[PDB]
């Protein structure tokens, strides 16, 4: 959020990361994926990047903690993190 007057090359900032550890439970295998998402990432665009990573549809997943607590995905990823923190499933 620090205001650039004058960026004519587009120097980019890199956020600071969150991770989050997503298991596929209904795979018998328990497969998991390590994500590393700048924080101010919709949650929304960490679920579909996910789904495309254990090739299931976005569109019939969802993402919850692993007490089974369901996550509004339209929230910045560093609050999932600080609500919830890393150990995520992703469901039917």
């Amino acid at each position: 959020s620090i205001i650039h007057e004058d960026n004519e090359w587009g120097i980019e900032l890199v956020m600071s990361k969150v991770s989050f550890k997503i298991t596929l439970t209904s795979d018998p295998r328990l497969p998991y994926k390590v994500l590393s998402v700048p924080e101010s990432t919709p949650f929304t665009a960490v679920l579909k990047f996910a789904a495309e990573e254990f090739k299931v549809p976005a569109a019939t997943s969802a993402i919850i903690t692993n007490d089974g607590i369901g996550i509004n995905p339209a929230q910045t990823a560093g609050n999932v993190f600080l609500k919830h923190g890393s150990e995520l499933r992703i469901i039917p």
